[PDB]
């Protein structure tokens, strides 16, 4: 399988300042399908005159090529750039945006709402941080974010990218981050059964003031049943809490965006396995592409957090390293989503 896709002349070609796209490029379609419609879907009389070209070039001339050889021509990379420009310091962001939200037209990736409030659209989350006593993971991370933000996914998403905190002055700064293989969203999603924390039951009510409350569950978001809720807050301290009703499916980590200085590459997945990674190093008169296997980040990735709290992210491989220590997204989807059945 992922034969025609690893070793030399591998991936998406790199020019000058195309990794950005490469990478961004090579994550989405790598060994995943997550996008295939926005490549199949016809045109309608509200898209662009630049909706058709924009489709083939990427399906035809990008895509289809990238998944049959494990190769790309930076040349078909630079068409694209050009038609960029018509609609156009460049970024994975900016680049989403554009091709998929200005261009194609792709019904945004997320659906997401605070306390019956409008309905937020868009196509990835940036998770934020706040000063904390461990190494995180994006479970905790993601959680405490849609938490302090006060949001819930309206849908489920079937691909999720979330945007890793950079915590210089405004970006430019990262921390050593958990990466999590799978993510559970039940208890962030609108419309879905609940586990009672207590009895484990089915959930009616949801209480933020508990989230502070270490002897229940601490660190869990806090929902209980009706009956498991009245009890709860005929404790005296919980006598005041305004919880409320909450109303009335796991998704993979499939690829990891790195950023180093001013380089961006990729750690994508390419099978179930924990072991199963491969790193891709864009520019690895013209430069040289490389897919490489990537076994390491898979040992260090069965280290408890604590330890990997203590170890020296210096003293780390070269590839760990960077995927712990240099994260800029990371992305889910269904587990029904690999180029693998
Ligand atoms: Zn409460
Ligand atoms: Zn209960």
């Amino acid at each position: 399988g992922l034969e025609i896709m690893i070793g030399k002349k591998k991936g998406i070609q790199g020019h000058y300042n195309s990794c950005y796209l490469d990478s961004t490029l090579f994550c989405l379609f790598a060994f995943s399908s997550v996008l295939d419609t926005v490549l199949l879907r016809p045109k309608e009389k509200n898209d662009v005159e630049y909706y058709s070209e924009t489709q083939e070039l990427l399906r035809t001339e990008i895509v289809n090529p990238l998944r049959i050889y494990g190769y790309v021509c930076a040349t078909k990379i630079m068409k694209l750039r050009k038609i960029l420009e018509k609609v156009e310091e460049k970024d994975p962001e900016e680049f989403l945006n554009i091709l998929f939200h200005h261009i194609l037209r792709v019904e945004p990736l997320l659906k997401i709402r605070s306390a019956g409030q409008k309905v937020q659209d868009c196509y990835f989350y940036q998770i934020f941080m706040e000063k904390n006593v461990g190494v995180p993971t994006i479970q905790q991370l993601l959680e405490w974010s849609f938490i302090n933000s006060n949001l819930k996914f309206a849908e489920a998403p079937s691909c999720l990218i979330i945007q890793m905190p950079r915590f210089g002055k405004d970006f430019k700064l990262f921390k050593k981050i958990f990466p999590s293989l799978e993510l559970n969203i039940t208890d962030l999603l609108e419309d879905t059964p609940r586990q009672c924390r207590i009895c484990g039951g089915l959930a009616m009510y949801e209480c933020r003031e508990c989230y502070d409350d270490p002897d229940i569950s601490a660190g869990k978001i806090k929902q209980f049943c009706k009956t498991c809720n009245t009890q709860v807050h005929l404790h005296p301290k919980r006598l005041n809490h305004k919880y409320n009703p909450v109303s009335l499916q796991n998704m993979e980590l499939f690829a990891v965006l790195c950023i180093e200085t001013s380089h961006y590459v990729a750690f994508v997945k390419y099978g179930k396995d924990d072991s199963a990674w491969l790193f891709f190093d864009s520019m690895a008169g013209f430069n040289i592409p490389q897919v490489t296997p990537c076994p390491e980040v898979g040992e260090y990735l069965k280290m408890s957090l604590e330890d990997l709290h203590s170890l020296d992210s210096r003293r780390i491989q070269g590839c760990a390293r960077r995927l712990l220590c240099d994260a800029y997204m990371c992305m889910y989807q269904s587990p029904t989503m690999s180029l693998y059945k």
